């Protein structure tokens, strides 16, 4: 049974709620972005409207095979009427095609649903700046002060350097990057760009990337592995036994892999900076963990909420235990007292 934090009051609208069957009263099903926890349930047999971004639309049509008519894509940054309710989609700074959604209720209430987001100061000069937001449905993935991590630009720097160093030192080494969903494309695109290569990948991953409206994408990616010196592999596969396995398949063309595992937070963020990172090493294979986050840090979230001064906050992440719920409320109360709203 659909939880109350996936419903929008005063509408027939639900958000990311595709796994409960038909939801009685729901005229419209919004999907914030193409990540399986959010889309769990969709298929070719869905005959209700889905409102989403164009890119999310492309992924629905091509990867899940939903029928063109039941996908309603919308442009971003554009006031749009949807069953006689004004809505806007806003860039969420999460993965490709990920959006936040502003709902303007007839009664005068204004609700922001963040989907998954990495909060940023550029959002403070968006359409959100123009009016009061009464309710906030919030991505609380990292709502605790331990959760610090570097900027994406800091991390891309490290990467571009590690990779380019080694390739110029040993020109028969391979760069690998791990992946399992959309997101974090900048990691491999940046490495390939500095090495003068295309990124090589499976047919299924090539298919996914060709739906993302990345400019000049035909010049950046290929399904020909042999021709390329940056390769993508399943994240499950980014380990010694599996990298060994893969190092065979290339057939005497490379004598060293240098892998990267972009991950979220891990407990070594609490004691080690980004300039001072190391890999695990079992012979000629070296696996880097690098903390490229597409979710708000604690400080980023805090700043965004304190600027927004919402009258009410409804968490969408870590809401399954009373302890987490209670911990989160305490932070929201601190923030509001500091800020005077
Ligand atoms: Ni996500």
């Amino acid at each position: 049974t659909c939880p109350f934090y996936k419903k929008i009051p005063g509408t027939g609208f639900t958000v990311d709620a595709f796994q409960y069957g038909v939801v009685e009263g729901c005229t419209a099903y919004f999907l914030t972005h193409f990540h399986s926890d959010h889309y769990a349930g969709l298929s070719k047999h869905f005959t209700f409207p889905v409102y989403c971004s164009e890119i999310t639309g492309n992924l629905l049509k091509n990867k899940l095979h939903v029928q063109e008519q039941y996908i309603h894509p919308l442009p971003l940054d554009t006031e749009c009427i949807v069953n006689g309710v004004k809505v806007v989609l806003l860039d969420a700074n999460h993965c490709p095609g990920a959006v936040m959604i502003l709902f303007y209720l007839p009664n005068g209430t204004v609700i922001l649903h963040t989907g998954d987001f990495r909060a940023d100061p550029s959002m403070e000069r968006s359409l959100l700046a123009d009016q009061k937001v009464h309710m906030l449905y919030l991505d609380t993935t990292y709502c605790s002060p331990e959760y610090t991590f570097p900027s994406q630009q800091e991390v891309i720097r490290f990467a571009i350097n590690t990779a380019f160093e080694a390739v110029t030192l040993n020109p028969h080494a391979l760069v690998v990057c791990g992946t399992y969903s959309i997101g974090k494309e900048k990691v491999f695109l940046a490495i390939a760009d500095v090495l003068g290569s295309k990124v090589g990948m499976s047919q299924e991953k090539y298919k996914t990337l060709q739906c993302l409206n990345i400019p000049e994408i035909n010049s950046l990616i290929t399904t020909d592995m042999c021709s390329s010196l940056v390769h993508l592999l399943p994240m499950m596969q980014i380990n010694f036994k599996g990298l060994q396995s893969h190092l065979k398949k290339c057939g005497g063309k490379y004598n060293q892999i240098l892998a990267f595992r972009p991950t979220g937070w891990t407990h070594s963020n609490k004691f080690t900076r980004i300039a001072d990172v190391i890999p695990q090493t079992k012979g000629n294979i070296s696996i880097y963990g690098i903390p490229y986050s597409e979710h708000s840090s604690y400080l980023e979230m805090k700043r965004f909420v304190q600027w927004l001064k919402p009258q009410k906050i409804i968490p969408t992440v870590n809401v399954g235990t009373w302890k987490s719920r209670s911990t989160m409320e305490k932070y929201f109360r601190e923030w509001k007292l500091e800020a005077g709203y």
